[PDB]
């Protein structure tokens, strides 16, 4: 399968997340996504085809993970936007006003601003800390998706939010939502990866 941020991918042929971004760790290849998608060695499809496996995971605490990919996925530096493209350029952290995208499975691509950084999200299973907020709108589906600037920086994945009744929280102003994302740059550090770029 090609490789694209935003996609849809389901784990041990139960759970639906959205695919982080391509990257690389020495020859191995792989994506980033968020911890709370699948435990360690869980199994990851798209297009019904076994791609890979959950390598590693930091959730709760933090909500990270890389999928480890076969050799012959295709990966891509591309976040999906509708049927087009945004083009991975980097990981250069955005600042708090900042505008900001993100990309899924549930909601597609969604965009807004940067709002707060250094929070701490209660979810069921213990505390998350540290994520970046955001007002574009997300819902159910669309965690462990690419958050981007329309510039091309890789920002972090989709880790949580206010989602409402009718699981998204798209239906309220974006004056109201929470939108969470696991920044992108100590996902990296931690697992050595190297992030596809074009």
């Amino acid at each position: 399968a090609n490789i694209v941020g935003g996609i849809e991918y389901s784990i041990n042929n139960a759970s639906l997340c959205s695919v982080g971004f391509s990257v690389t760790r020495g020859a191995t290849k792989g994506f980033v996504t968020a911890g709370h998608c699948g435990t360690v060695n869980a199994t990851a499809r798209i297009g019904g085809a076994v791609v890979g496996t959950f390598a590693a995971r930091v959730f709760p605490g933090n909500d990270r993970a890389w999928v480890s990919l076969t050799s012959a996925q295709t990966l891509l530096p591309r976040v999906a936007n509708g049927s087009s493209f945004v083009t991975v350029r980097g990981s250069t952290e955005a600042a708090v006003g900042a505008a900001v995208c993100r990309s899924g499975r549930t909601t597609g691509y969604q965009c807004g601003t940067i709002t707060a950084k250094n929070v701490t999200a209660n979810y069921a299973e213990g505390a998350v800390r540290g994520l970046t907020q955001g007002n574009a709108c997300m819902g159910r589906g669309d965690s462990g998706g690419s958050w981007i600037t329309s510039a091309g920086q890789a920002q972090g994945v989709m880790s949580g939010g206010n989602v409402q009744s009718n699981g998204n929280n798209c239906g309220i102003p974006a004056s109201q939502r929470s939108s969470l994302f696991e920044r992108l740059q100590p996902i990296l550090s931690q697992y050595g990866l190297s992030l596809v770029t074009g």
